[PDB]
């Protein structure tokens, strides 16, 4: 069938992530080039080898696995995930890397044609740096065929996720020429930067591309809140839902949950924890009592003395 | 059956006693289960992420809840140990669900509505064998989501559809919290990231949303963990008394007073030991000079001290 | 013939001053031990107790002693190690059987007597991974190798069978102990203290779980009282007043320790919190003088007064 | 007459490495003699024999690596990459170091003989010389020397090691020894194992390293000659990714000067060319599959300023 | 023969080391009392003695190696150095521990009872604390017709005195921890056992080592004393040698000062002595025998600056 | 009679070129050494040798030798790390000194001994086979120190050379390379690792800052793996003999000594001299090469051809 193109690749990312405008135009030039170079062979001269690598830097909850579960989805394409960290110092680790090949061919189910055109994510790359395990993940690369695994890894898709909170600091140290401000360190990011963080140059080598996420702000909690297709509120919604009533958040409730993740530096992640203990009490007696819609107010949020409204019918 | 929330937590509170908080958890994310699972994620035009993880100290309750739950919905329920990862290690991991069959009379169904306890869960995951265990819960990672074929008509059973139960004392997670008597409230403000640094990959955690913290032993949960185990303490005494031919024998109201003791004490169950030990060290020391049938300990023989056990001769 | 645990703790009060608690529990765990493997656990399948001991005291305390003295009595190889020698090795953990080669070395080289032997490992607290007199990674390394020894596993023999005694100071494990004990606003005494031990203490203290568990017995050592130290001085074949008097007597002289100067010592040895292992250090200060100039004066005998150990200002009186 | 010459290994390198002939002549007589060596026997000859080990000098992105590649390729042996300072810290340690024995056996298909044949790439040595770490050199010393325990084994001996380092203070050293009077491939080339030594480097390792070569830095023509030259060059992969759309990429020679000079005021050298590429297609490459247009024109004005975007034809 | 009095052995002990007074005190009891006690015998009395092996304690340059050798010479008693550093790190220390009794042996004749009548000094035992060479030092401190070595084991080093030296740098702190509720010797006076348990020695390895020596920081006028006093000094060496050739050697009060100060400098100690002196006198000595003179005389200008050679008396 | 020191130094010079200093030292050392055997006692002017690689310590020690007309013997530290798997591989030494003295006991004493690469000895053991240099010391020290068919070491005088090439860093952190070895102490020699009993034995220091050529030269054909011997072998698989004039080898020498290199520094000078040679030679076929001074010292031609 006909392949999306980058553009449309963008656009359906924007429906699951919001924000990170930059990044998502790197993913969609990378993907599409991944695949478009997949089919017409591994190479037009057998030069190329038809193998391509993402690197993803940016804070804890800024949408790294989001974006690449979300490429997934969008391209009907198997995909896993894996951490660096569970990784890191161990022997069997080595061993248990194919293991993520072993898990990505349970999720593609053996078909290894399709296990090829798979993606993969490795979080917490940042981690292991201070490189042994690094070399894992290039043998993990890398497949060659003489003519477990019966397709070559090179076919398929590696994204790598990672904070790297010492890289924003090495990067100033080398832009320290004159004749916040995350963002626009991550930009100036280089390979060499990398380097000195940890990364071997084997390993940043076969990472070309480099994908560099911003800092959720406050807004953009509130947005991840309501716009993404499977938004938090989107979710309880629906639970709610079941139970014949109606369940809606105020702005300023909304508001009132992204200001607390932001305290607590969760990110985005700790969204979900700080709605469900909002919701807890409600959602407990809820099946007791028959109400027609339930309103949740900032008040019941960031204090939790209040408990929410209930209306009935 | 599909007893609201309410109904839930009130038949918890017939088995363990406190941790109303964590009950209230418990029943809303059973609850939520099963009503989610005749509905089905699907259809309404949006998709629910979908487990539960008990954080507790050894002797809580925690397992006790896990078949209370089963028990209370007329579902089959079954128990796993992460500290057992029993070379593949993919059997493992089909096991806990072919046994979940046989529990469950082969009814694909019913296996489906089943209830599933993980144990040890935080032994796999080490801060500040090891291998084994950590890469059996990627094994068990994969076992929340997918359908695993049947052991070779094969009419096998979707593994998401279960529900499941992670427990685990976490001794660890207290401290990366506190970092981030009276743990209870630093247990509340726990959180994904505080796993992640105790351990625990950042996929597994997401697969387990729901977080219930025990803040206080549970009596009976001592009790059993007095006698049921095969290395229980009590054997292992009526073990050593049978060598010098005598019959040692506890009173129920004795491991009871051995249990509300140790948790005066929040020592937990390695201060169990200290309790027996100390409640049977005189009697071991001149045991061997006499001769008698058998031995009886009392509750008044522990909880005051002031009674020696009873001596039977013969 | 085992010998009942009334036996053992009799023998035990021969060497030993003191410790009557810790010498019953010594007894029993050490009874019950051998009692198992002399019956050989339990056929097929039954549970039985490690047995393996905890011995928490003051230095210079009887925990040595208190191990040595075991073995002897029970006619069983006997063999120590220091747990600080230990930390920070990989290659220590193939250190750690050098523990079982050299109980080979005094068994005869007989696996089965081996397995009857007691090993004692000292100043376990040391090795303890804890903020608490701040390399730890290392330390912990070594509890979880030595760990693996405890349950048992080319010499062939198994150390599930041989009896593991730890000894610490645990100069941390006090206030811990009180920190928890304690009831709203104290404790009577250190001793009343150590009693009140539970694993979780040690588990603060710096010692893994899995660790503690393989200790299940726990005795516990009193600080050697004036009048135990005062007695170790005079009474033991051994003591070190008999000594120095056996020395000054090949010198035709009669050495004299005044009462007072006796207690004098044991003073002194309890300031300095090193036990009867300190008591050595301070007889051969307050003798060192005199033995100097000895061998060149002729007087009939010496005589040690409290102002001459003390004080240490005037010299021992001289009797011609 | 079966083995490559040096001259046919040194003209087959000339087609993945641009520029460094006088590294690529060292290479071609060193690896030569050292198969050469093994195909006779192992020191046949009364007179004692010693391996000839390589050990690469060159700033980062110069062709250090690349050169250790395509040599094994050139010969179809095994070869395997480690990192000295991977290898560096360890809590295993040196028994680490023979796993990479272990990777040279799955890339030889676990066949002995194959894996004596093996040519190894050991990066960053220059990093582990101040010193625990320098023991590591004691472990990797004992792997030249041989007799390694395999799995099941593999010599050692017999297998060809190469040392990569990129050596930053080792200018000055030989600066400071000479005392000299710029002039930085005409410093390197008055390396000496004394000069290593004060770097750091145990007189042991550098016994067992006798063959020593430097590589200078990337001239100017020389990074535009990488971009265009080589079979695996940056234009002629974009040039392909773009041809899949149907459309002509073309790249302004003044464009490829202005790609090299960015590189050469970053320090990367070769390394660096990618990255600096990836940038200035990276939107035309983005809305491309959604427009329709027969060419596209890179200039240095697109580069360089990174202000005008590349020119757009539509082709009929 | 008669056995030495403590007495008779410090004043031995004056003559080849400067200072440390109280330290010779002490080595000639405990080195007295151990040779009283094997003529004697190990039981006495129906009450068994208890070995008082020795622990020297003073900075680099002191006098401790010294120490032990003269205590030897003094004795007529067998002498061997060893080192604890080449002992460590390794699973052949226990090996070499065999070699220590080897190369006593040696010295000794191979006679099995002189060598136990011997000594032994094990220098740098501070340095092997943060410990199994503490095991193996332990066990070799409490004691265990062929022209080959045949049954070398006959010997066991119960008999043996063991004197064991370090700088213990690290102890000084370590005991003024303790006193918190030359100046430096004062704080190491006050030393307890259980310093070096805190120090990193075993407690099991303390115990074999109960009588502890401390030695004091050389001074200015020490090293000068040591140039000229001692039976071997430097000075009287030198001059006997200049001595061959017939010339008198003088050495200036002035003189022997500037090289204390540049030894000073050095902080080399006593060791950095002979290394000042043979350079101020190479030249000298190197021409000298080409030459008539009377005496050459050495002073401060000559050692400091080194800028004048000595100067030539002619006759 | 027994010569001067200036005669001693005098004779030194014509077999080696400069190092005046050490040869000063040297010259009293021995004299001293021989002076207080002469006449009776009435111990130890041992002395330490430390200089680059082909500085002339070896020849020096000979030299000392053959103009006192003594026996003399040399040993290497590297070969005595095992001191044998059985018994003192030292001991094998003074036999040695015996056989080249025709078993004349006195003759054997007044001899001088060598002991090359000491500073080798000093120090992850890794369970290795090789003995312990730290343990080598001992056993070489135990030869220094004199025994109790009978011979005492007292009497021979040893000199043990050295490269150290670390020491220099030692001397520079305690506070170019020349002057800082004179200022090295004993201090120096133990943080490098040689233990102070060693030293202690070793009070006379002797430094070398420059190559002598005649060593350079002895170094480049008289090794077993020689490197001479070892391109010889090279162009031997290729079937071509491959020829070094001496005024070639005599070349390298120099090139080497300017450069202050030593001897590690004379392979690259002379795998330059042959890289185009071996470059091509693959590829044409003759029966031999030779190397003479010119195609060394300008490099303006190229090795002689024949076919
Ligand atoms: N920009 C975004 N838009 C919508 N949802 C988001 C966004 N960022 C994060 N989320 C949600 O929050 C959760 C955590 O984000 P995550 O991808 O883990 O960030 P990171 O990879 O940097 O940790 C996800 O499950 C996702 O649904
Ligand atoms: N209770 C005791 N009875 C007799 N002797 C003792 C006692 N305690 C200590 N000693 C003496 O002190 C020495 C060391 O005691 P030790 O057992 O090492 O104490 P700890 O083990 O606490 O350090 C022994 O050799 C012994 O003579
Ligand atoms: N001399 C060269 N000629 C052609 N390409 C080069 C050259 N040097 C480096 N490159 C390119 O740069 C990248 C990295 O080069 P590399 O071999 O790693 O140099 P180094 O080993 O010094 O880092 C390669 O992918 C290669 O294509
Ligand atoms: N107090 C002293 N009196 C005389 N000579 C000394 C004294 N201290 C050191 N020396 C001299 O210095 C040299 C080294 O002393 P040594 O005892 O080996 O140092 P350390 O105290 O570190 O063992 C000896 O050769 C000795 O002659
Ligand atoms: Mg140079
Ligand atoms: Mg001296």
């Amino acid at each position: 069938s006909a392949l999306p193109t980058p553009h449309e690749i963008r656009n359906h990312l924007d429906d699951y992530v919001i924000g990170q405008e930059q990044a998502k135009k790197v993913l969609a030039v990378a993907v599409y080039n991944h695949y478009k170079r997949l089919r017409n062979g591994d190479t037009s001269n057998g030069v190329e080898l038809g193998k391509s690598n993402i690197l993803l830097i940016g804070p804890t909850g800024s949408g790294k696995t989001l974006l690449a579960e979300t490429l997934a989805r969008l391209l009907d394409v198997p995909f896993t995930m894996a951490d660096a960290t569970t990784l890191t110092e161990a022997g069997y680790v080595g061993e248990d890397v194919e293991n993520i090949i072993q898990k990505l061919l349970q999720k593609c189910d053996y078909d290894v044609q399709k296990a090829q055109r798979g993606i993969v994510y490795i979080d917490q790359i940042d981690k292991i740096s201070r490189e042994g395990v690094q070399q894992a993940l290039l043998k993990l690369i890398e497949g060659t065929v003489a003519a477990f695994l019966q397709v070559d890894t090179s076919k398929i898709l590696f994204i790598c996720g990672g904070a790297f909170a010492g890289l924003d600091k090495v990067i100033s140290h080398r832009v320290e020429t004159g004749s916040a401000s995350e963002g626009e360190l991550l930009a100036q990011v280089e390979p060499e930067d990398l380097i000195k963080f940890g990364l071997i140059p084997e390993f940043i080598g076969r990472l070309p591309v480099v994908a560099t996420l911003n800092e959720l702000s406050e807004e953009a909690l509130i947005q991840i809140l309501k716009e993404p297709k499977n938004a938090l509120t989107k979710q309880y919604q629906a639970l709610f839902n079941l139970e014949g009533v109606d369940l809606e958040f105020r702005d300023e409730a909304l508001d009132a949950i992204a200001k607390k993740a932001m305290a607590r530096k969760t990110g985005a992640r700790g969204l979900r924890s700080i709605v469900e203990a909002a919701l807890l009490d409600t959602m407990y007696d809820l099946p007791s009592m028959e109400d027609v819609e339930k309103v949740v107010i900032d008040e019941s949020v960031i204090d939790g003395q209040s408990e929410p409204l209930l209306i009935y019918g």
